């Protein structure tokens, strides 16, 4: 699929993400928890691309997206910035 929504979280520490993929169970928040750990310039977009062709940001994601089906949250899942986890959505 060439344009897909997708939602990204970028951990610098993996103890940070393990803590996260409990807390998302315990608490359950992709969009707020992702908003505040990610504290980056791309925080606010980053964790809200919208929809945005399979080529634009990182190639990972490429990856996934036609690795695991949407509406399928997957990761965190390894690339050089850290740990990249992935929320799937719409994939059109």
């Amino acid at each position: 699929a060439k344009t897909a929504a997708a939602l990204h979280i970028l951990v610098k520490e993996e103890k940070l993400a393990l803590d996260l993929l409990e807390q998302i169970k315990n608490g359950a928040d992709f969009g707020k928890l992702a908003k505040k750990h990610s504290i980056c310039p791309s925080g606010k977009r980053g964790g809200d691309l919208g929809e945005f062709r399979q080529g634009q940001m990182v190639p990972a994601f490429d990856k996934v997206v036609f690795s695991c089906p949407v509406l399928e949250p997957t990761g965190p899942l390894h690339t050089q910035f850290g740990y990249h986890i992935i929320k799937v959505l719409y994939r059109n």
